[PDB]
RNA sequence: GUUCUAUUUUGUUGGUUUUCGGAACUGAGGCCAUGAUUAAGAGGGACGGCCGGGGGCAUUCGUAUUGCGCCGCUAGAGGUG
């Protein structure tokens, strides 16, 4: 919550680990090497209802509260880092990605760069569903 | 040359193996236009390089999933129309 950091000559950067599902919006505010974070606040807990977690607004708010939260310390720059589910599972990232990445810079935060840090398999295991898959 | 024999035969009577006619063995020959059609827009096999997520064995690398050890923050995380 402190800042010994000058003002004029540089900005504190920061990474953010922004976790992109079909049904949560997890963004994650660490420090440049990712071991001691500063913030976490999902999409599902700025809304009374677990069936708009991944919801484009319930991203934008998550995103107001680390802006609210992180200003505090003095953490401007952050950069960005773009996490799908990966795995067996999809690479595509969820509907609450793009507006997480939309409101934060809008509340005053600056935007360091932007990485795809994604577990995508080499080489998976056997996906989830039988030989017919997700039929419904 | 070796083995055997049908024989015409010794003017008619008794011995003998030759020439005589044959069947087989063996030796030196002469001679033959002296004996082999090509290699299938078929193959077999060889040779020489190249080619193959071809096979088997050993070796090596890579995320990811699950779980464990350590650190930081958290009241929600999963899942679904």
């Amino acid at each position: 919550s402190l800042g010994p950091q000058v003002a004029e000559g540089e900005n504190v950067f920061g990474v953010c680990h922004i976790f992109a599902s079909f049904n949560d919006t997890f963004v994650h505010v660490t420090d440049l090497s990712g071991k001691e974070t500063i913030c976490r606040v999902t999409g599902g807990m700025k809304v009374k209802a677990d069936r708009d977690e991944s919801s484009p607004y319930a991203a934008m708010l998550a995103a107001q509260d680390v802006a609210q939260r992180c200003k505090e310390l003095g953490i401007t720059a952050l950069h960005i880092k773009l996490r799908a589910t990966g795995g067996n599972r999809t690479k595509t990232p969820g509907p609450g990605a793009q507006s997480a990445l939309r409101a934060l810079a809008r509340s005053g935060m600056k935007i360091g760069r932007i990485e795809d840090v994604t577990p995508i398999p080499s080489d998976s295991t056997r996906r989830k569903g039988g030989r017919r898959g997700r039929r419904l």
